RNA sequence: GUAUGUCUAAAGUUAUGUGCUCUUAUUUACUAACAAAAUCAACAUGCUAUUGAAC
């Protein structure tokens, strides 16, 4: 369990990365953190971190401050404050997000404020109004350096790195779109999960291409859309009917 | 007073059917919104004319 040992330091203060982005103009602004005079090249580049779940799990502070909400630098695999950390360091599982269960219409997780509106891109933390459990899995290509691959391969390692991340409900790939979507059994593992593979690679230490990983762009991991299939629909339609029967007796009940 | 407008880099895909070396501006030089109402300083010291072949 994780609960058996104190947190992982994931990266050494030493280690971390610089805060000035990849160059794409002339000048540093140091207000905005950005390059100004022009704008070319590309911003995403691959992450150099990722998680580990069984190696890097363990208790911090925040289990014994009572905390609700996640490390998102444990998620993105960069945590420099490993035991001493406010934030909790692990996967969340049916405890946590019983303890999230009051916060979770408004809050991420992570304890980020959700918004109305989700933006154009489908990214970021997502809607307080759609309580979305499905990720969008896409750059998938860059995520293997565009190594040739066959579809099952990918559905096979996007089945791999998601699973350790929490409890799934379906995993599909779409060959002609090129895209992934994975659903959990809780947004929490939604939430959590979009920014533990967000910018990662798909690629192996056993693959030849290996030694290069860190050269293109990553994963592209955001909210997904409403299914189209109208199997999906009819499915959906039924689990909100049932939700729907469950919520009547609780209603009920209390008058 | 050196106009101004639109475009695009996006994202891969949102699930169904280093050499040499010229140069006394040898520059493709560019802008006109700006201003236009120009005359003091004139001028030398005494005015001119020219040629047809032949019966
Ligand atoms: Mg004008
Ligand atoms: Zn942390």
């Amino acid at each position: 369990s994780w609960r058996d040992k104190s947190a992982k330091v994931q990266v050494k203060e030493s280690e971390l990365p610089s805060s000035i982005p990849a160059q794409t103009g002339l000048t540093f602004n140091i207000w905005y953190n950005k390059w100004s005079q022009g704008f070319a090249g590309n911003t995403r580049f691959v992450s150099p971190f990722a998680l580990q779940p069984q190696l890097h799990s363990g208790k911090t502070r925040g289990d014994n401050d009572g905390q609700l909400f996640f490390c998102l630098f444990f998620a993105k695999g960069m945590c420099c404050l490993g035991p001493k950390c406010e934030y909790l360091h692990h996967i969340p599982d049916e405890e946590d997000i019983g303890k999230l269960a009051l916060r979770t219409e408004v809050l991420d997780c992570f304890g980020r404020e959700k918004f109305a509106d989700y933006r154009e891109d489908m990214g970021g933390i997502g809607s307080f109004r759609k309580k979305n459990k499905t990720l969008y899995v896409g750059g998938i290509d860059g995520a293997l350096n565009s190594k040739h691959l066959k579809p099952a391969q990918i559905e096979s390692r996007i089945r791999f790195v998601f699973s350790r991340l929490g409890d799934i409900d379906r995993i599909r790939y779409v060959e002609s779109k090129n895209c992934g979507f994975v659903k959990f059994k809780y947004q929490a593992n939604a939430e959590f999960a979009k920014e533990a593979m967000s910018n990662q690679t798909l690629l192996l230490p056993s693959d030849k291409e290996w030694d290069d990983r860190r050269e293109g762009t990553g994963l592209l991991v955001k909210w997904a859309n409403e299914d189209p299939d109208p199997a999906a629909q009819k499915r959906l339609q039924e689990e909100l009917k049932l939700e729907s029967l469950n919520m009547m007796v609780h209603l009920i009940n209390n008058n």
